[PDB]
DNA sequence: GTATTGACTTAAAGTCTAACCTATAGGATACTTACGAGAGGGACACGGCG
């Protein structure tokens, strides 16, 4: 229902392409300090 | 007047040095989604017949 409409809106054209880039970047969330330390040690 | 040579001075330039541009890098608290009509053609929905 509501989640179905969410998934339907997840697949739209978005001809602006800045809105498309924003919906693309919306996929990945933030991180906090300890995982930053872990990533730095790994790299 | 028209043919010369021998000095005699003069304005215009290759090269070394200095400053003034130019390409380039760097700069740690933590901050995470802007602001009219007029006609033709193609695509999506809905209903009809075998």
């Amino acid at each position: 229902a509501l989640r179905q409409a969410r998934k339907d809106a997840e697949l739209t054209a978005s001809a602006d392409s800045v809105r498309a880039y924003l919906k693309q970047i919306g996929k990945v969330a933030l991180l906090n300090a300890e995982e930053e330390v872990e990533l730095a040690k790994r790299i």
